[PDB]
Formats: C-alpha cells, structure tokens, sequence
C-alpha cells in the first residue's frame, strides 16, 4: 500500500471536466503519481497538473472560534493568522467573513 | 516569518462559529501553533483543535479529466485511485460522481 486519498476538497463534477480540486494524500514522489479515474469494459481518465503542482504541507482540521457580536445583521470582515505559541511570532494575516445566522 | 498560510478551504463563516475548516500552512509544530482571528481596541477568538488535528502531508491541485459521456442526463458514479507510474501500483479507490452541464 502506502498510497492513500486523505482528502478530495470535491468529490463531483461536470462531464466536461477541467475544473481545479485540491486532493490531499500521504506520502507521494511528485514525478511519480497519477490521479486515475475509470469506470468498471473499462473506461478511464486522468487528473491534469504538473510536478509544481505537488507540495509536501502542513494541515490542520480545526473548528472556527466565535465573532464577539453573534447579533450582527451585516457580515463582519476580519482577520485570521498563525501564531507560534513560544515565540509569538505570527503570518501574514489573512481576511476572513463573518455572516449572521 | 517561515510561518505561511498557504491555504483555507474556507474563508467565510457563521459568527457562532464551531465550523470545520481545512487550513493549509507551511512548516509549524503540531504543539506550538494556533490560529488567531482578530479585528482591529482588540478583538481575538481562536481555531478549535487539536496536536492529533494537524498531520503534515502531500497536496496535489489538478484539474478534472472530462468523463467518456459528454451527454448524459443523470450523474454517472464512478472510481477514482492513485497510481504510482513506475509500478502501477494503486490505493483504495474513492467515489467521484460526474453531472451532466
């Protein structure tokens, strides 16, 4: 084994095809892998992108905090960023929308 | 800096929060990271999750073959695996389901 599909951020998709999806996997070579799609006398296709494309990350699967005001009839623009817990030290920040309910 | 997030696949929430997010980032340690949001005296709220949360692995972005059928009128099911070229070896197959445009 050793070849395994942690995560697919779509699991569907238009007949024509060609639309971008972000497939997360375990250990992999770049030059080396093929995203294969078939159909059991066998039809099958395969994933575009390129050895660029593939880079070893970091993930993390976590839960959204809070906004301050849960009573807000307008969306909310803020900001989220990393931050190392020993140093401080923190990322670009990114933007981020808070709707009402 | 070192500390990136290259990824989110969501930018937009309820502001009860408590929603699931995948965040993608560079280099970090499972035990010394945490996601901020704030807004600019200085509101804050964080991520919720844990050092079992975050795994270091493969990203591959690709973009969708286009199945066999261009014309059908019902979403076709179908398989789709990864291969390593040199070997052909594969991993468990996964269910990916195709729609007519």
């Amino acid at each position: 084994s050793n070849l395994k599909i942690v995560r697919m951020d779509r699991t569907a998709g238009c007949v024509t095809g060609g639309e971008e999806i972000m497939l997360l996997c375990d250990k992999v070579q770049k030059d080396d892998i093929q995203i294969r799609f078939y159909e059991e006398g066998v039809w099958e296709g395969f994933g575009d992108f390129s050895p660029t494309d593939v880079h070893r990350q970091f993930a993390i699967m976590f839960k959204t905090p809070k906004y301050k005001d849960v009573n807000i009839t307008k969306p909310a623009s803020v900001f989220v960023q990393l931050r190392r817990k020993s140093d401080l030290e923190t990322s670009e920040p990114k933007p981020f929308l808070y709707y009402p309910e």
